[PDB]
């Protein structure tokens, strides 16, 4: 039961199942995986595709001949399995040169290098068929207040993204960008810390249509925010170009638990929203099998990501299709929420005594919302406990 | 020392010093204050002005004659003291009718009433000379996932703000709106939970120039965010129309401590930013003297808000003026952060071997940022411990 | 399905279903309930009993004749329904006199009064058959560092609890005390902020056997802690005298959502632990139907507390009984965790070359824990998705 | 000004200034330091001593001859500088063998090895003159609920600490143990997550007098707790055997900022408490110079730890010595908090009409606490802004 299919579009970063287990306090617990083995094992589990940072696929500093051979082997694995590459990204965080940032490093020479490293990988992403190019600016930020003038840093961040937009336009590429917010870690505070900040920033770019967000479940939860609500705002803005699925237990370091772990009810409401809205992008997992696990546990954890999505999809669909739930939604006036407040227009609203002088506030206030009954129907559906 | 002056533009809500001390677990500890007494006492402390919700100035449900008398008494107090009213707002949260929201209530009749209540108070705000009309949507949100379709709620929130913009335009008013984010409390999650989300929303309004943000120190800190960074993004966007100053100890219920309490170093960096950027708006305190205090403690707490701002202003100015700090800022390449990455343009960047093939990444990575020395100069200046 | 029974021992505070909906920003949305009506309605839902603060049952300041009549009516309702009163507590937080604390108020006269108020209610609790007397010191703490010397306050808190122990001993009462931790709210920081701090404090009382903890799900989660882990430590110490069940979404104000809401997987692991350990005390709900609800929603929310406990009980029992889970627990060495490290004794351990010189650390480190497979079996059982 | 002296007893872990800068997302930015160089550089800054994990001083897996040479070189550096070694600890977290724990690993063979590794290092610690042996169980815990039975794990943790106590007793050593709590990171939840939980656990050990706590500023703040309050409870219990000083910005990953950074006012109240209580132990820094820094920044950051302690010590002493503050403390009844509630005894309290029938609750409730004036005197003293 709960078998993944190609139409599910489940994807994984090479760095997810390939995470060797090094953490702030501990050495690697697993050997490095050849990307070819990850492609083949993920395909066997029913994944649709993989994603990569440049430096996951091509060791940093590789010669041109080494680069070609790494890509050739990877493409053979994709061809052997039918796996796709819908998204790629740049590693602008691991190498010590990026310790104060890539695009917003105080040192101008580093900012220029970061752009050149990204541009090289955009070309490769296009060659591999990627539709989306993610940017997670994990080093953009500060540990202290004097170190980073945020207005200047936003100027540099806009300059960088504008140059990348000029680049893809000039090459005729169809790829689009997706900015991934995170509030903190590894910097004390990261620039563009939430979906909202990233959405607002995009509106000030020269070609805003080329940029959206890549929100990650656990990152919004590191600020204690409601991930489904943030996804709704991204959808409302037309900017949900990609998504990273995982789990997180609240306000901690970025745990990258398998999807469904962490906040299970938020996972349910997320799946309900994505499916109801018709989100058509990859269901991408940015997760880490815990370092306690051997390779069998790596593949179990990856399989669990997909399984949990599919269980939640079934339960959310059953919730929305249940005539008792539909009745409860009407009892709670969800239908009215979807209707304009004043399609009659401002003057009619100003002239409407039913909106002011003749509005019976106490009668209105007496009406219960019936939200608890609705939420218990939702709980019963999630748990398969209807009756 | 540290005496407030009119040019400081310190303002207070009537509801701040007037908070009677009722909390989720406790009855009022102080009697209600007549707004006239608050105006006179705040003036004696050196405040510039006050602000109000409709229902702070005019008891809810007042007749027209009662409304006129309350306003007349208040205006006499303003005239007697020279106090100004730079900002007003609507109470769309206390009355039970607003239990599921004002502008985004599921019930359409409530949404219409909320608009009419706001419009009435915009007229009064203009009469009193207010330049800014704040909206804190404290009831917009949910405790459960099925209760509130966030895309529909954002449609209703946009409709409401668009109608208010149409209203002020039609009346020729110069007032502008400032949306106040908060992540949670009293709703389990509040819509537009951070500065970023509010900035992004504004960009989708029909007349975006009429709307900015009113960020509150403690509200961003309830999401664990960096308040100075968020203020920098608002300034970068041209949207810092007003600000609420207070203190908060991290991820808790909204404490509304006096300004300078809570995160003291964030208060220092905030003042540094506002002063360096030339912010010209009110320095408004949205705070609550703790319910442990009698009226002498109320006025001490209000005086402390202003005193702490003035101490921090002195220390931040001394930091920025110190030639040793200026040298440290250059050592940390803050000057380079402010210079364009690639004013030479995309093609020149692509052709520049110094940005890629000839970039010595290891030499760059060896350079220290010297951020710790800079931050200890900042600490020494804050504490008055230079030497 | 999932029908409560007397053996389930589900109990509710009068103040839970009776919460009128006043919050930091909003007036009451529901009328006050007569305790008699709450007793009868809860009995109809299948509850076992109720609990009370003194001032929930007897209005503060009541005359002796008024007190007698309130108690008489309440006892008739208990007799009419078969409901029990297993626990009572004192309100040492609502009245303004308690603004700096009860037992740890700086003012000595208030500390003495707080003790007398508690002692009066202990007598009543015993009369009504209560086995446990809870103390939640919600006003014990501070908003500022100079206001409360914590060593002195702990001396006063110990003195108070020691006097209460002397009192019950002197009267021959069998009741025991349960201290309820909370980290913050309504005070900026509350003394004894977690289960651990309360357990440690108890060990320093003169008669430690008379005192245990009353942990509340949401309170530990307000510190981001693992509630099942804290309950395990309380059980390990022999100190889980009572428990408060509810839901919470992380590090926020105390939400008091119905049990099962908030962190659903933590609710599952909690029920698993209580049932596996054979906890025999009340399953008490300290929750608040949201103020959006009318009385039908109050009773729906209360019914949901019990329903969710019963669903989770079924799923946890099925998890533990499943031979595949039992195999997975052995694969993950849970059996070995339960066996002594060195029952052979210190000298044998020191002499055992297999524990040091001949321990193959790399072979040991290669063994996977298989925790992800185990956790996905747990997820499948919770969701009723085995297969 | 603010020059460290030997009587200040400032100490640093080898792993602090020696941290190479590897984080969850980034490679090392600094070369490894020889412990000899750290000893000499710290001595030049005015430190009193250093501390070590076994594997900081002796590379893991070293032969006996290699071990002797590493220790000999280190002792020469201590002799050359006058530096002391007041504390040592075991690394039971870095090596992959410890991925599920040391003392509470599910695998019994690992638990035995962890004990043998610790015992070997206790012998070395004693040889170097250490008075305290710290244990930070960073791997004790879980990412999932089924992986770790917490009651069984506490049994194993008690067994381990009891064996270590038997060991030191049998050898006649004067060293004592200090357990370091942390709430999470690197495990999803860590056992003994706060000062309170550790204090409670100690009370159940066979020889409780041999064990205390080693609280760390940032670790308690990762649970949003008040670090000065927790230190007060440890002092009250007689269990503050050692302390780790650093800074943290709230509920995040463990930042290990230099002391004084993070929550500056909490640092002030901490120093006030340690000095007022006469804490006589090391002022030990467990911090990390940010990876942005070169070695000059490492030493600047270390110097800043000590400087900030000394500034805060001066300001707290001035606060306590100021006759205006002493008057304010009496106005706020801090003197009364320190006096017994009922030295007259239980019967006298029960018979005292002034404690109940004749207690004027409204007159008592009208008295203000004057806490805001007191706190603004504290702020003025911290900032050197008295006047
Ligand atoms: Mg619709
Ligand atoms: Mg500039
Ligand atoms: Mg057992
Ligand atoms: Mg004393
Ligand atoms: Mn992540
Ligand atoms: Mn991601
Ligand atoms: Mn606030
Ligand atoms: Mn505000
Ligand atoms: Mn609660
Ligand atoms: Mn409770
Ligand atoms: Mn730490
Ligand atoms: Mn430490
Ligand atoms: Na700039
Ligand atoms: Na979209
Ligand atoms: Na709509
Ligand atoms: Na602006
Ligand atoms: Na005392
Ligand atoms: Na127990
Ligand atoms: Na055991
Ligand atoms: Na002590």
């Amino acid at each position: 039961n709960y078998a993944p299919t190609p139409v599910d579009r489940f994807t994984f970063g090479l760095w997810t199942v390939g995470w060797q287990g090094r953490d702030p306090f501990g050495d690697a617990t697993r050997r490095a995986l050849d990307p070819v083995e990850s492609v083949r094992r993920l395909a066997e589990l029913g994944a649709h595709g993989v994603t990569f940072h440049d430096d996951d696929l091509i060791p940093f500093g590789s010669s041109d001949s080494e680069r070609e051979e790494h890509v050739k082997r990877f493409r053979q694995a994709l061809d052997d399995t039918g796996m796709k590459v819908p998204m790629a990204t740049t590693n602008l965080f691991t190498h010590p040169v990026f310790k104060d940032g890539g695009f917003t490093a105080n040192d101008r020479d580093v900012r220029r290098y970061a752009l050149r490293k990204t541009i090289r990988n955009i070309d490769l992403a296009v060659e591999l068929g990627a539709e989306t190019y993610v940017a997670w600016g994990g080093r953009e930020g500060a540990e202290s207040g004097g170190a980073k003038d945020v207005r200047d840093a936003l100027d540099r961040m806009k300059e960088a993204f504008d140059l990348l937009g000029e680049y893809v336009t000039s090459q005729g590429y169809d790829i689009r960008f997706a900015i991934e917010p995170k509030p903190n870690q590894p910097r004390g505070d990261i620039l563009l810390p939430t979906v909202g900040h990233a959405l607002a920033f995009i509106e000030r770019l020269e070609r805003p249509e080329l940029y959206g967000v890549n929100p990650e479940v656990g990152h919004e939860q590191m600020a204690g925010l409601n991930f489904p609500h943030g996804i709704a705002q991204a959808l409302w803005a037309g900017k949900l170009f990609h998504i990273d699925l995982n789990g997180q237990n609240g306000i901690k370091y970025d745990q990258d638990l398998r999807f469904g772990a962490g906040d299970l009810r938020a996972a349910f409401w997320l799946v309900d929203l994505l499916e109801s809205a018709g989100y058509s992008g990859p269901r991408h997992f940015d997760f880490k099998p815990p370092r306690t696990e051997d390779f069998d546990g790596v593949w179990a954890s990856a399989a669990g990501c997909m399984r949990n999505y599919l269980i939640l999809k079934e339960r959310a669909a059953a919730f929305r299709a249940d005539p008792e739930v539909q009745e409860a939604l009407r009892a709670s006036r969800l239908d009215e929420l979807a209707r304009p407040t004043a399609a009659d227009g401002l003057q009619a609203l100003l002239d409407d005594r039913s909106a002011f002088e003749e509005f019976d506030v106490d009668a209105a206030a007496a009406r219960g919302m019936a939200f608890e009954r609705l939420d218990q129907l939702a709980m019963d559906h999630l748990l398969g406990a209807r009756g």
